[PDB]
Order: structure tokens, then C-alpha cells, then sequence
């Protein structure tokens, strides 16, 4: 079997169907539905078992076997940029990470990882997988950097793979439950949708990222699980487009549509990467051989979906 | 000894009565009492136990011994579909109801849970017992239909009796703790003081004991084969429901279910 | 040692209060003290050692030792009829019982408890101890009646003493921390003194209930005791008497008062003593005027 | 070393301050500062070590060693009459001293308690160290006759010293933290800065440290054997009337003399200046 | 392997800058980060782990190995002298801190850590690591204090380093997260760059402290380390400056800013620098000119 954590999560689920696409359906899911309404994620996939991220700690630190463990798919994290409360990003990040990095190593069972490109902080090029490149702006992304440093001190003498992807702006399918922190892209169908004025921050022409769809960030993940490759890798399309090109090709597909520019956050001030882009060169050393949609084609592919 | 999850509960006492009926008093129940009005349910019945749910599972994953134990009738869980607490939706009735048919399984005790016609989702025909037949709309639809799909691996080898009843919209006598979620029939009863397929809990209890009897394993529809109208009921989310029962008679089960107007008559004539 | 459960409720603590009159003194209080109160029940009382519930069952339940353990008298449980919390009621009350009976059973140690009338709900007449009789009307009445029918499948095979006595109306010192609970005598009492108006329900003539003096039914649970019979009893006088006569008796003790009758249930409940008197107890009971005015002698 | 629990409070760091003055500092102070203001009853002493009154506990009832202990001034309870909780007053005061008395029973420690005079209750008379004069009023007195009622079913048969001292009103140094319950001499002080049986805890703290001294055991009464007007301790600066009656402690062999109001408030309305 | 606790503190945080300033990079940190801002100050450090201080206690007691430690910098306690819960006060400071030493002493690891000035209490002169000087105004300072008396009692049999060091009046970068505990310079920075008024209490001109710049602190504590000396030493400057100064060195930096004295202790500390001096610790502290305008050119 596989195990996804983070599995009912968006990034989670998009790992689950495309096993599913493979004809994998032995997996377990890990994951928090406190939040019932992420079930949703998962009625349309095939899975195995479901178990809860407080037991599945408590067996893994117990030595529990689970079966015939053929990959862990570590998605399972805090991912609020805005969630100050460090001793939990610490734990449930940083500390549930390790305990699992460590129980694979034992058993030589691959591990694949979720990282973060807030570990980068704010940067203006140069988005190189290096500690020298690195500086978040929140204990979110300290709590990932912090993982990426023990994960570099473990590489060295691992006997079993070892990766983690610092995804970019990941946006698509399954991010429903997301709320706030959900991609513009769902805000403004959803601002769009309530007859609502589609918002975007002051600033946005100006303000830049490496927008990813799903769908590439499951292949990247299928693909590495395939040929055995260890690192750690950038998972962006490698360009940076606008917050206004993300609502100019929304608005497209709406046929409506007049953009309204917010206050910037006064919690983000301080705390935000107004430009990223992947740098893909170990990426593509790596062996990966596959394009990357782009904001235009993975946007309406998305709006096409989310109605 | 049987042993009834879900025994205070509507269903569940109404499968104490059933076997009360036949003789059998040989019963402990398991169950949530913090609503303590529920104990209605259990007055006028006889059993030999009862015991908090919380105690029965740390028992039970302790392996423990209960006695000569002939089955267990699993019906014990949130029944709410507006319940969103889905950590706590997972537990009390996915997990719980893995670890209690482990615990059969190993003493091959037979094992009948309850299933639910919410497994459908926003379905318009065809409710067939078959995963291409199932989305459901809430946390409770797929707690019920993740423990089914569970079950469905287990089967091929199992070798004991396993049976879950998908049922679908049950009303009658013993439901009162329900609340808004009793039956449409309870509330215009209590007022006055789409179309489902509304099932009388009596033929519900009497498929239970029939399947104890017959020892026939599998996930079964338990409706009437008819959807009626809420303006049906009042004369007497899924918007159009009605089992498929081609499977239950194909087990075995050929006996006719009371009609909306035989059923809610006779329940009225109990309620008052 | 004597272990007595709800040693400092209104029972129980006569219960010590009877020990003691005989000159035992050797007794384990259990209770739950949290309404601090109630300390006065066992201020003037005699006993060897005090330990709260929870602490009991945890010992108990650890098959701890405890001395030389000559009986328990189990009065502690949750009576009140308004509480619906029935996973605390079964709990505190029949499961907590059910321990202490397995205790005593493995060690042959004699168990008197205490069950209720409650469990005849609302019966009108015939208060025979029998399941039929037998439908509680709350959730503090199903736990009383749910351990009873526990008690009744141990009963055929067990090797010591195991007696259940249904109290009906009690009435008697060491009621006080019961507020609106305590006996309508208690009740009138404070308003006499109070300078109020001693009141009764509307017609509260013809609204009779088996009215019995806790000085009974602490001598009840010593003879059992001593006695060693087993079984399950109505523990009443086997007379109904009105409110109206407890109001009479109260008032002929205190030389002064007229009768207010406020606006606004079993009209009546009568014990059957049949089998009482079978098991062999044929002491009296006092009357509500004999029981009232020695009750208001001690409360003044 | 001496064990002092109650240490930061008002009659167990006079204790303490006791101790100091005859060159005895090896000593281990427990009690709960949740009221961190209680740090000021021993910024000035001397003392080895502080432990939690719930740590202690704990240590205690596993059989823990604390060193080689000599004594334990055991002055630890909650003390508030008004307080009405008896399930936590029972386990505070009556559980926990249980637990120490066997504790030290079984290393032969002396161990060396308070009572109180509430447990006379409304008493008017004859305030004598015997269960038919004892009626407490509220359950901080319950909790304090029943440990005495226990400790006297033990003395027959104990091999190492016992004994409960009966404090009357006490009043003196270290009792600022004692708020609405601190003395009526404490309060007129404070006030003006903007008939009981009163003991001053000087003679508290000797009366204790004689004891240790002298190994004697028992239940005995302290206070002046005078009672004095609230209006006597005012010109200076629920029981109605109190006065100990001093015969176990004179029999026991303490002949010292006691303050009377009059010279331990103005020797009191001097320290607090 | 160092184990710096407190390290995503102020002082800590600048311990672990120092090591790395030394090559010194595998570096456990032990802190509490509820407050998830202090990130900050360990986000272009080096480490090797990080730890919440109650899983380090936890497995301190459960006599857990870290690895090969070779010193333990506890930073890590309750800093507030307006926190008057002195239970959990003595727990994390007191209790906590005896925890470690015995558990370093087991294993002879040298263990060097955290006093406070706030020991000698309400003190205007001779401020001299001895009992007869001490005499702490809160509770923050008394479990402070009671800590190096339980040192005290320990050091003459002790086989490992054990030291311990007053801090005065420490500021410097990496305090941010303190809010209104932080020092004057930064509190003065943060308003002239509020385009608002820099506060002085009134008076300031003769309110003087022992300011040490935190770039000393953490030399001190290094060297003692490589040194290997114990005790218990002042560290400060030897020299009192007023907070005027403080403000003096502020705007001079900013070319720019004038005083507004606000309404509104410990008027006067000086650090005796005898016992460092005698240790061997012979290095020059900043003055608040040279520290204060360093400290400005870092915050901006
Ligand atoms: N644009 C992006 O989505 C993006 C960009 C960069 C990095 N990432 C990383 O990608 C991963 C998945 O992100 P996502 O967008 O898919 O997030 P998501 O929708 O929030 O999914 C993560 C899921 O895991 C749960 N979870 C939290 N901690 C867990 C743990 N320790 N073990 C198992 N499950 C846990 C969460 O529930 P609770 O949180 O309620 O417990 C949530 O349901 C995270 O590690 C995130 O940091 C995402
Ligand atoms: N129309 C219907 O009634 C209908 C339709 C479809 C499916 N079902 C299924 O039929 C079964 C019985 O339904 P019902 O209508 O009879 O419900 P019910 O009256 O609510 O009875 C379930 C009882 O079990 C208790 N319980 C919950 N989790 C439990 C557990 N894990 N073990 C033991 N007891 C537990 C509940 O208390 P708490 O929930 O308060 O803990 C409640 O008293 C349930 O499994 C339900 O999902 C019913
Ligand atoms: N007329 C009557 O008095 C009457 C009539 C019928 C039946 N009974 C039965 O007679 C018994 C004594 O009644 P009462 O009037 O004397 O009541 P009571 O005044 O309430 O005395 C019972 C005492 O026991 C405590 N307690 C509760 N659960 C306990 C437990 N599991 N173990 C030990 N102590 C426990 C109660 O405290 P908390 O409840 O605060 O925990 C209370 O202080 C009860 O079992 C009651 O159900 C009495
Ligand atoms: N006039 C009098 O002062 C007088 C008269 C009669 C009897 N007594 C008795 O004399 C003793 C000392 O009285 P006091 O006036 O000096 O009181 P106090 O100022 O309140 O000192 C007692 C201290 O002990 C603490 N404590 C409570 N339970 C404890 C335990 N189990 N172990 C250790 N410490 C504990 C208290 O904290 P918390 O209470 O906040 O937990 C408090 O700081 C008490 O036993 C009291 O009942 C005093
Ligand atoms: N001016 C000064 O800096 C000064 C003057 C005199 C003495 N000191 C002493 O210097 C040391 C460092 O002070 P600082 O100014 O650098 O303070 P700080 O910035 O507050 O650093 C202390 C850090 O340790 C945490 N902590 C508290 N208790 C801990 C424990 N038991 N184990 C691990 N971490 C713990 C605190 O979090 P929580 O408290 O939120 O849990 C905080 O993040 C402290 O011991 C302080 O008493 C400093
Ligand atoms: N210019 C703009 N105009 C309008 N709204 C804007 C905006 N920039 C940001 N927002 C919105 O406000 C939130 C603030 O986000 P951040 O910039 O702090 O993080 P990020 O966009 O990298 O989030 C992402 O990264 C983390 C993990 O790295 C994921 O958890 C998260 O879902 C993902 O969108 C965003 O989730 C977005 O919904
Ligand atoms: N058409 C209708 N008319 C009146 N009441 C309805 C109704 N449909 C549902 N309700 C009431 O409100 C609740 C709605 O719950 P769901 O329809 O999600 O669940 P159900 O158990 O009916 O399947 C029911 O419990 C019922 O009592
Ligand atoms: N005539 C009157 N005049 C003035 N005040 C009155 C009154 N009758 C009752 N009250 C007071 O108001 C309340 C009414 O309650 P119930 O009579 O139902 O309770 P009770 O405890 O007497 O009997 C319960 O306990 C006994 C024995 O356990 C059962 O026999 C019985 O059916 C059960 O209701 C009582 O608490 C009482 O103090
Ligand atoms: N005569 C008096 N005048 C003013 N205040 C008084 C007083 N008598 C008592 N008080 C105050 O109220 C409290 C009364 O004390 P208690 O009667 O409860 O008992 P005790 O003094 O033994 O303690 C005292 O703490 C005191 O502060
Ligand atoms: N002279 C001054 N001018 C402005 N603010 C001052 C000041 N002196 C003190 N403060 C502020 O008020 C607090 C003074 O409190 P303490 O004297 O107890 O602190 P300290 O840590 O300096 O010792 C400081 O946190 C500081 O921010």
C-alpha cells in the first residue's frame, strides 16, 4: 500500500487520484476532518483505509507496522502562512516530519515530502534549493526550512529515497476547504459567483509568483516515486506571472467582471513574497522531462471544473 | 448473550423488542446515555446489561470476554447528517465499527451493522448496492460508506456472518429522543399537538432476526421498494430515494413491507 | 470496619448515627463532599476514616484491602429525579454499584444498598417488589431499577449477604442539604421559624404517601445485618398518610401556624410489606405523628 | 534537615525565622506561591531548598528521602473558613496530613502539626483538648477535628512524636498576604496608614520549636489562656468568645509565659514601621 | 553537540550567533515558540534541532541522552518581573533549572547559565555576588535568587563547570519579541520611526543602569566555556549610564528626533567586576555610545 498524508488536503487528494489514474487504489489516507466538509476530497477516489494524523503519529512512534508500505506521500502539515502559533507549527510541522522521516529510514521505505517555497522569503531572484537563498517571513515557513536543513544532514547516509518538492503557488481542483487560504483564483470564481466584485490586493501587477496547477504537482510526485531520485526540488513552472494575469484570464472565462483593489493585509505586511519563480535546474538534472501548464491554459482548465 | 450497539437508540431498541418477542432476554446494550431521556426506549424491555460506549470499545481493543456472545447487532453511531465534526464522525463510526468487526471476526461472532441509504448522495434511480452507485453528500454519508467499502475487502474471506443493512428512511415507535432528526411523521405529530422510501421500523427489526436466523452475509437495501411523498406522509441532501431491493429478495428475503399509509396509522395509534 | 456509602447524605449518615448508638465506632465514611455542608450530618457523629467516591472506586476497583471489612451499606448515588444526565446517572449509580457488588461478593462481605420506590414510576397501587410492578418514570429511577435486575440474576448463586431496600418517603434529621428535595416536615419547619406561612400543594388532603421515619429505616438496615438474609424490600410503613397529617403533627409540636394552601405526580403510594415481613423483620413503624414530632423535637 | 510546609506562609515562616535565629538553616520550605506576593515572608531567611505542596505530595507517597530529616513542621492548609468546597478541603487538609503523618510513622520523624481552635465551634466555655467539646462550625474546622480524631486513634501506638498544636487567634509578622483574613491588629494598621483568646505567633513559633526540643507528644491548645475585646487590640494600636485553657500545656511542661495583647500589638505596630 | 535553552530568545538567540561566528553549528535549541514572531531571531542562524522546552524537560527526567553533549547554555526562563504567579514562576525558573544542573552534573556536562541583578534587589551601591547583597523586589527575582543559593550549596563538591551570570541592563539586536520588556534603545528606535515622538521617563537624566550590549554577553559566556572556571559573576560594564545617554547615542544615529519626557523601579546599578576580572575575564566592554549607535545601524 501507499500512504498519503495530508490525503483528504488539496494537494493530498490530487496525489490519491492520480494513483487512482494508475490503477493504485491500496492507499491510506492521513489526515485531519475536524473540518468534515473536506470529505469531498475523497468520495470520488478509491482508498484503502482512513486514519486520523493524532493516531497515526501515536502508532508510527509505537513501531506499528501497517502493511506492506511501498511509499509515504508526507503532505500533512499546517499550511496557514498566518498562523502565528509556533509551538504547534513546530510540533505538528517540523517534529511529526522527523518522526516520520525516521520511521521510513528504518524500514527503507521511500519518502516523499511536502517543502515550501515561503522558505525562500523575500527574494527578488535566485530561487535556488541552498541555505544560502533561504530566509522565511513566518514560522510557517521557518517550520519548513528548519525540516529542509535536518532533511540535507540525513541525505548523506540514507539507504532508502528521500524528497521533499517546495511547491510554489499551487492552485486547482480539491482547495474548496482552503478558506482564506485557498488560491485567488477560487476567490475570485467564488467573489464572481456571489455577485460579488473580484478583489485583489493593491499592488498586484506588481506583485508576482510561480503559479502551479495540480495536476503537475501529482506527476512530479508520481514520477519521482517511479525512478528514485533523492533532493530536494523546486515544483513551479519556472515563470512568474501577475496576481492581474491570474484575474484577466478568470474574468475571461466569466465574461464579467471589474477588479476592486483592497488594503493590503496589515498581518501580511512584512511577512509577504511579492515575486517568486522557480528555479528548475535541479528539477530537470533530476531527469524530469515533463511541461508545465501555464496560468492562461491551467485557469481555465479550473474555472471549466469549478462549474 | 446479544449484544445491541445503538440499544437506547431508536433502531436499536426496536431490535431489543423484536428479540424480547422471540423469547430473548439474554441482551446487553451499548450506548450514550448523556441524553438521559432516551431511557424510554428500555423501560418496559428486558436485558440482562447495560454499558457506556466509551467502557464497551476499551474492552472490546483489550480483548476482553463478555460471556457466551451469539452476535452482535451493531447499531450504535452519530446518525446526524448535519454533523460536520468529521475527526469526531471518523472515530465514533468508521473506527469504531473496523475495531468491533476485528473482534468478531476473530471469534467469528456474527456480526449486523447498520448501513444508510445516504451513501446514494443526490441520486435519482438505480439505488444499487455497487460502489458506482455511491457519492455521498456529508461526513456521516461517508463514514457509512468508507466502513461499506471496508467491509467489501473483508468479505472474500471472511469466516463468519457479515450483513449491513442500508436503510432508508425509518420511522415508528422509540424515536422520540431524536429530535430533528426524527421523522417527518413524529414532527407533524408533536406540531399538530421529494419523494423517500419510508420504511416502518418493525419490518426493519424483523429483517435483522431474519438474517440471524438465515446466517446469509453481504450490504443489503432495507426500504420498501416504494418512494412515497412527504405530502403522502403528511396525508397519513437526496431529493428522490427508493431502494433497489433485488439483492434482499435474491438473499432470501420475500416478505411484503407496510405501505406509508399502513405504517404511519398504526404509529399514530401509538403515539397516542 | 464498616464501610458505609453516602455516609454523609441524609441516609447514610443515620445509618452512623444507629452504628454509633450501639457503641460502633469503627466506620469508613465514602462521600463526595464537594457541597461542604454537609459536614454538619457527621460533626457530632464517631468514625474512623473519611475518603472521597472517586478515590473508593479506584481502591475498589484495584482489589485494594481495606481492614477487616464486616459490611458496606451502599446509600451513595445521584438522586436527583430532575438530573438527565444519564451517562453520569448510570455511571455513578449502576455501574459504581455493580463494582462494589463484584467487591464484596469475591470477599463474602455482607452488602446492604440502597434502591428506590422511584422504580414504580406511576404505580397507583399494588407496590409489589416484581418486575411487572416495575416502571420508572426518569433516568435516576432506570438506574435503581436496571441494578435491581442485575442484583436479581447474581441472587440464585451468590454465597453472601446481598439486600436492596426501595425507600419510599423518608422523612427525619440529616436531610438539610437537600434543599427542595428534603421532606415536606423539613420544609414547613424552616417556614414556621422563618415566621412564614406553613405551606401546602391545593388538596393536598387526599394526596397520601408512604411517609417513613429514617430512625426505621436505619434500624431496618442494622437487623438485616445482623440478620444475614438476602433479597430485595420495600422499606415503608404500609400506611399511606396525607400531607395534610404531616402538616397536622408538625404544628401540634410547634403550638402555632395556619395552613397556607399554595396553586398546583403520584397522588399516592402505599408500601407492601408482605415480603418484608416474610424475610422475618415484624418491628412497627412510627406513625407520621409519632415520627413527625420527634423529627421536629431534634430540629428544635 | 527540618521540613517546613506552609514555610511562605504566615505562621510557618515565623517558623522558619525561628529556626534562623538558632543557626538552623538546612531547611526545606513547602507550600503553592501561586500568590507570588508570599515570596517576601522569606526573602530575608535562610533556608535550602522550596518544593510545591502538589511535588511534595507526590515524592512523599512514592517513599521518596529528602535527606536526613529531623523534622517536619507540618503548617501547610487552607485556612479560609469561608471556603466551602469540602472535597478539596478534605483532600488538602485532612488527606494530605494523613499521608504525611504515615510518612514520617514509618521514618520515626517527629512531626509536628496545626489544629485549630475552630474546631470548638460556637463554643462559649471550657476549651479543653477532648472530643466532647469540639463541634466545628464550618468545614475548614471539619477537616482540622477529623485529622485530630485520626491522630488520636494513632498515639497509643506510635514510636516517634506527634503533636498538634490548637492555634487560637494568632496575629503578628508575615500575615500581609493573608488579605481579609489577616489579623484585626494588621488591619486597623493599614487602615490607619491611609472578646477572642489573641496569641502573638512569637510565643507560636517558641512554643514549636520547645516541643521539637523536648519530644513531648499531643493535642494541646495555644493561646494566652486570656481572653481579650477586639476594643483591648483597637487601643493597643462563627465563635463569640474563645480562651484556651492552658492545663495539657503547663502539664506537659511548657511554663512560659504568653504576651498580652497590649505588649504584642505595640511590639507588632513596631515591626510594621 | 551545545544545547542553547532560551535560544530563540534574546540572549539565547545571540549564544547561538556567537557559536556560529565560531564555526560552531550542531547546536540544539530548546525554547517555547507559542509566540511564533521569535522565529526571527534563529531564521539566518545555524542549528541542528530545535525542542519545546516541556518535551526537553520530560525527557531531561526521563535521563534521555541528546547525543554527545558538551554544554548546556541555559538561557531559557520566565523574564517578567510583573508576572506574579509564583507558582508556575518557581516551576519554570527554579524547579526547572535544578532539573538540569543535576542532570549535567550526572554527566559532567559544563553547565552555565542564566542570574539576574534583579537578585540584589532594591540595592544602590556595592553590588557584590554574595547572600548579605541580595535581597529581590518580585518573585521573578526570588526564584532567581533561591537558584544560585541551591548553587551555592552545590558547587563545593561539584566535578563539572557550573556558572552562572547577573545579567544588568543587557539590549541589543534580537529582543524585538520582548515588546514592552525590551529595552529603551529599541522601544526610542521603533518610535522615531513611527515618524512619532521618542518617550523618556522625566528624569531620565538621573536614572543610570549597568547597560551591557548583548554582543559582550555572548563573548563572556563563550569564553567561560572554553575556560572552564565556575561560580556566579556580575556581567556587566562596571560603569552606570543614564537613560538620557541611551537616548543621546539614538539620535545622534538618526540625525534627526527630540526628547519628549513622559510622565513617571531601581534608580541606580552598577556592576562589581572583582570576580569576573579574578576569573580571568579581561575583555573591554562597549560603552552606550558604541553599543547604542551598532545597535541602530543593525535595526536599520
Ligand atoms: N499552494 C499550496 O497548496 C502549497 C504551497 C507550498 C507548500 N505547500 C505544502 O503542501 C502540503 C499540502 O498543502 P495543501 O495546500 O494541500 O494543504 P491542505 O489543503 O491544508 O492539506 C493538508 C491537510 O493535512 C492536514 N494535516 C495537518 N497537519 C497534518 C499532519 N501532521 N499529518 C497529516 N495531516 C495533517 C490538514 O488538516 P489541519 O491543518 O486542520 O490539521 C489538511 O487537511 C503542506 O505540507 C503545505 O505546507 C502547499
Ligand atoms: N432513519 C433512520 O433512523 C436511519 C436511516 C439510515 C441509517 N440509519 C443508521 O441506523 C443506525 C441506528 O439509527 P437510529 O435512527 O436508531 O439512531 P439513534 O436513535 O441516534 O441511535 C444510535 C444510538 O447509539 C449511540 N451511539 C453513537 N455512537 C455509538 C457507538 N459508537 N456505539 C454505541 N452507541 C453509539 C447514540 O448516541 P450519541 O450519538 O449521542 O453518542 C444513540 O443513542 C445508525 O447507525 C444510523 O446511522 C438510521
Ligand atoms: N426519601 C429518600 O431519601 C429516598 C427515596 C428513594 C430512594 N432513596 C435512595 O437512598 C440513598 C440515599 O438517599 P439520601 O436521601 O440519603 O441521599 P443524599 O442526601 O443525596 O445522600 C447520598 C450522598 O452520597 C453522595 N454520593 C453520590 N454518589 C455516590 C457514590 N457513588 N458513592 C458514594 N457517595 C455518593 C451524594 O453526593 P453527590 O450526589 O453530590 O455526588 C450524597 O452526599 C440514595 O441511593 C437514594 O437514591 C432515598
Ligand atoms: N490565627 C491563625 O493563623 C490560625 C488559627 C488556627 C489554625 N491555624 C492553622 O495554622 C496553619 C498556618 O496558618 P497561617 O495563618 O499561617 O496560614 P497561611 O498564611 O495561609 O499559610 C499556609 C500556607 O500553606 C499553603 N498550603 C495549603 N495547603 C498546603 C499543603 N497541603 N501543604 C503545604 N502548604 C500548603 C497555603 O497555600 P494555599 O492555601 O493557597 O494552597 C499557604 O501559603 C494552617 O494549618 C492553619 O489552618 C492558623
Ligand atoms: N535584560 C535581560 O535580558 C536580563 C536581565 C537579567 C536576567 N536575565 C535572564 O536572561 C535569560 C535570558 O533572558 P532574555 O532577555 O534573553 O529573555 P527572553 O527573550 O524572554 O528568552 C527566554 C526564552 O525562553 C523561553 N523559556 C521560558 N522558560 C523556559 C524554559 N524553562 N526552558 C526553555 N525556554 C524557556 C521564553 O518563553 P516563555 O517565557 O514565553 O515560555 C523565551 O522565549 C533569562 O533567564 C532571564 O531571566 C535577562
Ligand atoms: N496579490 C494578492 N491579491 C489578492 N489576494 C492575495 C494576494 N496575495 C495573496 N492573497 C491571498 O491572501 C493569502 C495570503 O497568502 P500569502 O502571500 O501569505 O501566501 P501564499 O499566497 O504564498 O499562499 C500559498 O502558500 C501556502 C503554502 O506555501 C498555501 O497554504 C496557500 O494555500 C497558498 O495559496 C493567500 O492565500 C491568498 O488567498
Ligand atoms: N421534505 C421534508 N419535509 C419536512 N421535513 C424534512 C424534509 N426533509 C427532511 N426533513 C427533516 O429534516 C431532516 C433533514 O435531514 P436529511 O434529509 O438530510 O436526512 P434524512 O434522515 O431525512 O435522510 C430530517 O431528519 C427530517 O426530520
Ligand atoms: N403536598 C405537597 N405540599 C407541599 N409540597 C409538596 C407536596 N408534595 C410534594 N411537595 C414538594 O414539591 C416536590 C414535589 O415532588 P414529588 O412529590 O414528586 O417528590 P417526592 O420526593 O415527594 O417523591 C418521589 O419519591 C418517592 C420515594 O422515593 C416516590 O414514592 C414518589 O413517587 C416520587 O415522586 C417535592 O420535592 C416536595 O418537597
Ligand atoms: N470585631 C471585629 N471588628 C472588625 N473586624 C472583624 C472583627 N471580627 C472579625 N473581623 C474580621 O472578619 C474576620 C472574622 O474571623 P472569623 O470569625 O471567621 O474567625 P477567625 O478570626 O478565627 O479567623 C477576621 O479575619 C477579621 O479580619
Ligand atoms: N528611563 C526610562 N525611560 C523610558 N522607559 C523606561 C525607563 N526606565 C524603564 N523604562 C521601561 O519600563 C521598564 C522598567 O522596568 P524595570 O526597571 O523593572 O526593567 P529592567 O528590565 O530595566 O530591570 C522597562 O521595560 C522599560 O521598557
Amino acid at each position: 500500500m501507499i500512504i498519503v498524508t495530508g490525503g483528504a488536503g488539496f494537494i493530498g487528494s490530487n496525489i490519491v487520484k492520480a494513483l487512482n489514474d494508475k490503477g493504485i487504489t491500496d492507499i491510506l489516507v492521513v489526515d485531519n476532518l475536524k473540518d468534515g466538509t473536506k470529505f469531498v476530497n475523497l468520495v470520488d477516489l478509491n482508498i484503502a483505509d482512513y486514519m486520523d494524523k493524532e493516531d497515526f503519529l501515536i502508532q508510527i512512534m509505537a513501531g506499528e507496522e501497517f502493511g506492506d508500505v511501498e511509499a509515504i506521500f508526507h503532505e500533512g502539515a499546517c499550511s496557514s502562512t498566518t498562523e502565528w502559533d509556533g509551538k504547534y507549527m513546530m510540533d505538528n510541522n517540523y517534529q511529526y516530519s522527523k518522526e516520520l522521516l525516521h520511521y521510513c529510514l528504518e524500514r527503507e521505505i521511500p519518502f516523499l515530502y511536502a517543502s515550501s517555497a515561503a522558505t525562500y522569503g523575500g527574494r527578488t531572484s535566485d530561487f535556488i534549493e541552498s541555505r544560502e537563498y533561504e530566509k522565511p517571513l513566518n514560522v510557517y515557513g521557518y517550520s519548513k526550512f528548519l525540516f529542509d536543513e535536518y532533511v540535507r544532514q540525513i541525505l548523506p547516509e540514507a539507504n532508502s529515497q528521500i524528497v521533499g518538492f517546495r511547491y510554489f503557488n499551487v492552485y486547482g481542483p480539491r482547495e474548496g476547504h482552503k478558506g482564506s487560504m485557498a488560491s485567488v483564483a477560487f476567490h475570485l470564481n467564488t467573489q464572481l459567483n456571489n455577485g460579488e466584485s473580484p478583489k485583489l490586493f493593491e499592488g498586484s501587477e506588481n506583485f508576482k509568483r510561480d503559479f502551479v496547477y495540480v495536476g503537475d504537482v501529482a506527476d512530479v510526485n508520481l514520477w519521482f516515486l517511479e525512478n528514485g531520485v533523492s533532493g530536494i526540488f523546486n515544483l513551479g513552472t519556472g515563470r512568474a506571472e501577475s496576481f492581474q494575469a491570474v484575474a484577466d484570464a478568470t474574468l475571461a472565462y466569466h465574461k464579467k467582471g471589474q477588479i476592486e483593489y483592497i488594503p493590503f493585509p496589515d498581518k501580511l505586511k512584512g511577512r509577504y513574497q511579492a515575486f517568486t519563480q522557480a528555479d528548475l535546474t535541479n528539477l530537470r538534472a533530476a531527469g524530469y522531462d515533463k511541461p508545465f501548464k501555464t496560468v492562461a491554459e491551467g485557469v481555465t482548465e479550473y474555472m471549466a471544473w469549478l462549474n
